[PDB]
């Protein structure tokens, strides 16, 4: 239940351990004003500095004038911070108002279509984004509420995504959770105590040709639906084969133990961890942070299921792009359909008391 | 605790201690053949067994015959049982089939049209439930989803909903939980430790006039949307107002604690605790077992979110009914809408291992 630190060299909610639930929301920004804007990215640092410690945001949930309506809409009274972090994230159309057209980052691309794809424009996008984890699903809620509260008038939600449990690892000391077809998930990842790995792979650099972005990475979001009947009718060794892992160890095919490394030629040749391995990529390796949902049934007959897949990295060129490009052939895609997709700029840390959400850019 | 038994004179899930989550799936039957259906009703004892102890079902989720199917998909495999619990209803529209239309509970009554309903018939009815209550939402999810890969060709899922309510590990058991509105609820219930009031608030007993359904219980759901953005632009004497009790400590108006017995005056006429009070109802008393909920936002960029309202009684006509309908003036009816609705007739208990759900109403 404890607190995560909100101040740093970069934002929380990247490296640090997997909350439990996720709250993720895009919003698209409505006012011209760009003083009006940076006033709201300072009272939102002011915000989450009190949300993430377990305090109630400005003058507080009761106690003020009975004719005014409280600070605080009160459902997070008597919680504990539980491990919140709040991570903000800029869209590519964000650049386009304000005068920021030449601030935008090579490293923030656009992504190509990809075979399969049938993206939703509705939620899809988005001029900015907010990523609320917690271990307490009321604790996440309470802030995105409250945040878009304060940002009425100047943002509108435009569309957001709940996790209700985690399908990613970033402590390999613990348990690795399960997705929702049965697998462990989260084993070959870049772990939070791995500091040249996170350098190497993740933060961004002075070097790579935008200062401002210098401790900040870039987010991809794909929202991922799971085809569950057409997978629950398929063999145990059909979907051993899929992956190259077994299902009750998640060992590779072959090994005895989870965290044995792969031999990649005993798998099939379309096994997903064969494809998305860094040596069958030129090294290329993601951190990823993704959760599972559930959206009710289809109507027709099926409970909803799906993978709500988050990856950081230094250049989506270099991470995400090349990674999904060698997927084209992935068993995998026999089970699975991309139905959502964003990307963000997530700027650097909030560096003391003084400093606020977006101030290298602005 | 980790476990909660499942056999008993009664179901688990009803007077048992509230669990951290909900996953509450209604089933439409697909077959008209009793013998088909008592089947399917054994099978789902047998893997209720199973789950409710951590075990996976049938064979297991891995090491059986590589070119089969695993018995079970899996996705528990290394968490504990979490407390699951799985309570099983029939909705009056399950006694159309079967032959069965003579053995449909009085006391399992049609709900009237109530002033402001909006509901969704897609979200609404159903032939069958199953509530699952667990401390991790994944157990109760890994539940309803080999429950209904087991059924399938008999039953379909025609609405599924999930909530939350306090996490355990972070917030003591005799807090209050809070609601989305930021107010405490739960305060004035009936708790599982009081024996007597649930003998007459709660069970059927054979003299009510369905000899079957001894040791059962009536149970309503109601999916109600809070109008959340409205809500938090009103005052904070205009929130306290409409409920009569104050938001920071939850105390009736013009008292000190939270668990003061109200004094009715003070609060104003159409005040929901003064409406919703046994004292304004003739003694109709609810026992409330129901959770939050957050859906996503809508395509106005407002927040789907509310409360997943569940009560159970001893007779829908004795309980729900006349309270619901003394809610016509409720200040509340500003800032909520009811969008969906159910009613099912909860059996008695799984006496023991040769035991099946429905073995009272099917033979
Ligand atoms: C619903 C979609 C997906 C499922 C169910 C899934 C499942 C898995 C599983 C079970 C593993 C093996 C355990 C592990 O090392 O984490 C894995 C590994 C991996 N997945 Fe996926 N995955 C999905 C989508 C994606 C996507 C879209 C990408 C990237 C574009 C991706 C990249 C990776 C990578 C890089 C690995 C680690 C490979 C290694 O270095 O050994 N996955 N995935
Ligand atoms: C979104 C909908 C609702 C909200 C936010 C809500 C909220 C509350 C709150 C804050 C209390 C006071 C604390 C407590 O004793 O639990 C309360 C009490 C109560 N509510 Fe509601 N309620 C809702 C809907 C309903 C409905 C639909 C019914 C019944 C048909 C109901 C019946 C009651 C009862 C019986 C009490 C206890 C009164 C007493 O004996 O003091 N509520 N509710």
């Amino acid at each position: 239940g404890s607190a995560v630190p909100f101040h740093g060299a970069h934002q929380a909610g990247i490296a640090t351990p997997v909350q439990d639930r996720l709250h993720f929301a895009a919003f698209d920004v409505t006012t011209e004003d760009r003083a009006a804007f940076v006033a709201l990215l300072k009272e939102w640092t002011a915000a989450a500095r009190r949300l993430t410690a377990g305090h109630a945001v400005g003058e507080g949930a009761y106690g003020g004038l009975p004719e005014a309506p409280p600070d605080d809409t009160g459902e997070a009274l008597g919680l504990k911070p539980s491990r919140l972090t709040l991570t903000i994230g800029f869209g590519p159309s964000l650049f386009t108002r304000f005068g920021l057209a030449d601030l935008r980052p090579e490293a923030l691309a656009d992504l190509p279509k990809f075979p399969g794809d049938n993206l939703d424009r509705a939620r899809s996008g988005g001029d900015l984004c907010v990523q609320a984890c917690a271990d307490d699903p009321q604790v996440a809620v309470h802030a995105i509420r409250n945040l878009a509260r304060i940002g009425f008038g100047k943002v509108v939600v435009r569309w957001s995504q709940l996790g209700f449990g985690k399908t990613s690892s970033t402590t390999p000391d613990k348990q690795t959770p399960r997705n929702l077809l049965g697998f462990k998930d989260g084993t070959r990842n870049i772990a939070g105590t791995e500091k040249d790995r996170l350098d190497r792979f993740v933060w961004a650099a002075e070097k790579d040709g935008t200062p401002w972005m210098t401790g900040g990475s870039y987010l991809v979001a794909r929202r991922i639906r799971m085809h569950i009947e057409t997978w629950d009718r398929a063999s145990l060794q059909e979907q051993e084969d899929v992956f190259g892992r077994d299902k009750g160890e998640g060992a590779p095919v072959g090994k005895a133990k989870e965290r044995d490394e792969p031999f990649l030629k005993a798998m099939k040749p379309d096994a997903h961890v064969r494809l998305a391995h860094p040596d069958s990529n030129g090294g290329a390796t993601l951190l990823r942070r993704g959760y599972s949902f559930t959206d009710g049934t289809d109507g027709l007959g099926r409970l909803d299921a799906g993978l709500f897949f988050l990856a950081y990295q230094r250049d989506i060129r270099t991470g995400f792009v090349p990674v999904q490009r060698n997927l084209a052939t992935d068993a995998l895609n026999e089970y699975i359909q991309h139905v959502g997709s964003a990307v963000f700029a997530v700027p650097p840390g909030v560096r003391d008391a003084d400093d606020w959400w977006g101030s290298t850019l602005f």
